[PDB]
């Protein structure tokens, strides 16, 4: 039996953190733990007080799972954030809510959301993490809020998000007598692109941006038309761009990484797998643990065309540091 | 093994048709005829005048290859009209002026061939990526293009084979195809059950496998050059077509009197408002790509079905498998008439 669910946060109203949320990485993992309330839901049939949570629709992911459960037990739309942990089976996310109007905006690529009933849900508590280790009434809760507790300490309250997609399966240069601008995905491509989108869905697109060949754009146009947020193009990034100018490639990524932590909006951009290559080869370093690391490569079963990553990023004196990598795979 | 090619026609220019294509209607067949120019290719390694024409290439239909080779040929971007037929000759045969059936060992030619219209350079910018590059053919393949005449087209065609899709070409002219205009009707692409959707009847959308459906569609659409969509407001029916919209930069025109609910509510108005696209098809010349549900174009069949030129027609305007299979669609050619639209020519467009 799998099920989804997780943790959601954010900042108390009143706190300094929270009347301006840009100074929360000058702030000790305590100042920041004090700072923050999380999501604890009531369900009246075992009278008990836990995570939100629930068991997995047919054929539908965990992640999707997570976000659409919270969505009908705490009535919050939610970006998922870092991954927390799994308990023999359920796995569990932090999160943060999101604009009633973001939520509009991904009516039609996350999907509907249905409002628990009273007889599932009776009650919704926003409690600090001290008076959550308090109330829940499971000692499996408990033990996700520790792991809650180490993510932060860990910088992940500061994170945000950015989303590399690989472009869907195109049309082989053998056979296509186009230029490789024009180069297009092929049906498959195609259908593996659309039922992508209810999965980056789960991470709050709300910038998206991309390569502008041809095979790239395609990639995440079903995207960019439900949610209504134009493609911006960036033609550094194409493969004779960075073949040419790589530097100048990092640069354009960089400073999309920039705008991600600015707007602290999540950004999904479609790239080119040497492109990417090259972007980890910097990003590589910079990860916060060596197992991280190692999972950041431009290459099949890591990555394989048509998925994404979705990076959870600090930055830091010495550049953009991963703090969590969650492989993004269609269907 | 493979060809397809086409009787690529225009209004001679000057002339009273060409001046107001509007009233080809309330002209005669013959007069008609003596008004419009067809185009014939000149191939070196033969000598000889032909109708454009080449071999599919590898995945592709007929009908798309039909539309590429004049492409390669003509230099002219066309988009497709009336079919006309098929034709089989041994390979040996193709340099001599009457073409031999041969025997059972044989390699053989099978081509399809359809008469077609020229269209403007900007509406072919449009299609580039829904129907993908078209190159222009060298000089050792095609050296000269001419537009004459029917009747001078029957004295310098080359080959046998050739005069007698002309007179097919004359044929379907006496019976109005040189007026008749283009609407696609789409079935939307696969959806997701009715029973596993927990959303609305409205929201509910194409399946991913519906979507790959969808996509390779839009190659076979842009044969038609649709230049106007519109499409059931329903989820269904919008992703099936949002592709070619974006890709062409077409709006897709919402008709929200073609759903499921209002034409089992009001017919009349499902039908005066598919009619009006009709109107708009006929008037603008162009071609109306339109996405509708299957109940709904069973319901506009109905009355199609009696105002269709030929019985063999009617009988082929069928709502359903294996007729009008989910996620294809059929391209219809119509001349109004004093009863209704007349449907003159019918056309199954699947993709792969």
């Amino acid at each position: 039996l799998e099920a989804a669910g997780g943790i959601v946060w954010r900042w108390k109203a009143g706190s300094d953190i929270a009347n301006d949320p840009a100074i929360a990485s000058s702030k000790s993992a305590q100042e920041q733990l004090d700072s923050i309330e999380v999501c604890i839901v009531h369900r009246p049939k075992y009278d008990d007080w836990s995570w939100p949570k629930g068991k997995l629709e047919q054929n539908e992911t965990h992640r999707h799972a997570a976000v659409r459960e919270i969505g009908e037990e705490t009535g919050s739309p939610v970006k998922l954030g870092p991954y927390l942990c799994e308990v023999e089976h359920t796995l569990y996310w932090m999160a943060q809510p999101i604009s009633a109007d973001d939520a509009e905006h991904l009516l039609d690529a996350f999907g509907p959301v249905h409002r628990a009933d009273v007889g599932e849900i009776n009650d919704i508590v926003w409690v600090s993490v001290r008076e959550a280790r308090k109330i829940l009434s499971h000692s499996t809760d408990k033990d996700t809020l520790a792991v809650f507790v180490d993510r932060v300490q860990e910088g992940a309250a500061t994170a945000q998000n950015l989303l590399i997609v690989r472009h869907a399966k195109a049309e082989s240069r053998k056979s296509w007598k186009g230029t490789d601008a024009n180069r297009p995905i092929t049906p498959k491509g195609a259908a593996m692109a659309f039922a992508l989108n209810r999965e980056l869905a789960c991470f709050n697109p709300t910038r998206l941006a991309t390569s502008p060949w041809l095979r790239c754009q395609e990639t995440l146009q079903v995207l960019s038309w439900q949610t209504e947020r134009p493609m911006e193009h960036i033609n550094t990034l194409t493969e004779d761009a960075f073949a040419e100018h790589p530097a100048v490639s990092w640069l354009a990524f960089r400073e999309q990484i920039t705008q991600t932590l600015n707007s602290r909006e999540t950004t999904a951009i479609c790239m080119h797998r040497p492109v990417i290559g090259g972007m980890y080869d910097h990003l590589r370093g910079l990860c916060a643990r060596k197992q991280l690391a190692k999972q950041l490569i431009a290459k099949s079963p890591y990555m394989p065309t048509g998925t994404a990553m979705s990076l959870f990023i600090i930055d830091t004196p010495q550049g953009p540091s991963i703090i969590d990598i969650q492989k993004v795979s269609p269907i």
